[PDB]
Formats: structure tokens, C-alpha cells, sequence
DNA sequence: ACCGCTGCAAGGAATAGGATACTTGCGGGCTATATGGCGGCGAATACCC
């Protein structure tokens, strides 16, 4: 299919284009109930469902409801492979300098 | 038709016994200062003109 690999820099707008949400909380797992956090580093509303065609809260749990989202979780009921291909984006309060383009010698 | 009496409670000294306020160690729940390796090489100073 494809024939060439292109590589370049990524403007902030394009980075927003890639992302499917924003991370805001440094918390990951409860250690008691192994569901993810609200919108922490892991998440369901940002990255995707945890089980194949399973909304997080369990309002819909069948493949018949593919595509629709939950009205309390907002997750996209679909395969869990999406959890390996969606990317988040953090917002940085201050501008910062890429280290590679600074001490590359 | 008036009174001193008996009698029936209220407050002191000696024992047993549960209730209950008090004290304590934990278990899980949470948050946040090195000193024996070379070799190559290229960039970045130093230098003395
Ligand atoms: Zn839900």
C-alpha cells in the first residue's frame, strides 16, 4: 500500500489534531477497585473502553450499541484495541524547550 | 381542739460489683553525596601572533 515514510516537526495545532482528549490528573488506579480514575493519566473517556464493547459504568454492554457513548461516562463502546492507538495531549502552562534540539552537539 | 407520742423518711460509718470513661499499639490507607575504562573525534575555547 504505502511506499514512503515522511518525518518532520509537529506544530502544536497538529498535536491537538492527533489527540483524543486532555489529561489533567496525576492519578491512575484506586488499588481497591481496579477501574481507572476520572480523567487521570489512564482513563476511559479519553483513551477508550477497558473491555470489548463494554461501557465503563455498565449502562450498555453489548455490541448492538456500537458507536453510541454513555451519558454518564462518555466512553465510546467499541473494541479495546483503541486503547493502544489513541493518544492524549497535556496542556503546558508555560512554554518549554525540547531538549533534543538544545544539547544535540 | 390541743399535745406529746409513734412512726416514717433524710443523712453519717462499714462491705461487693458492673459500667463506662480512658489509654494504647496497630494496619491499612495515603502522599512524594562518588572517586579501578579507553579510544576517536568533533566542537569549543586558548594562545600568541
Ligand atoms: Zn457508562
Amino acid at each position: 500500500e504505502f511506499d514512503a515514510i515522511k518525518i518532520a516537526l509537529a506544530s502544536p495545532d497538529m498535536i491537538r489534531s492527533w489527540s483524543f482528549g486532555e489529561v489533567k490528573k496525576p492519578e491512575t488506579i484506586n488499588y481497591r477497585t481496579f477501574k481507572p480514575e476520572r480523567d487521570g493519566l489512564f482513563c476511559a473517556r479519553i483513551f477508550g473502553p477497558v473491555k470489548d464493547y463494554e461501557c465503563l459504568c455498565g449502562k450498555y454492554k453489548r455490541l448492538k450499541h456500537r458507536g453510541v457513548i454513555c451519558e454518564k461516562c462518555g466512553v465510546e463502546v467499541t473494541q479495546t484495541k483503541v486503547r493502544r492507538e489513541r493518544m492524549g495531549h497535556i496542556e503546558l502552562a508555560s512554554p518549554t524547550a525540547h531538549i533534543w534540539f538544545l544539547k544535540s552537539l
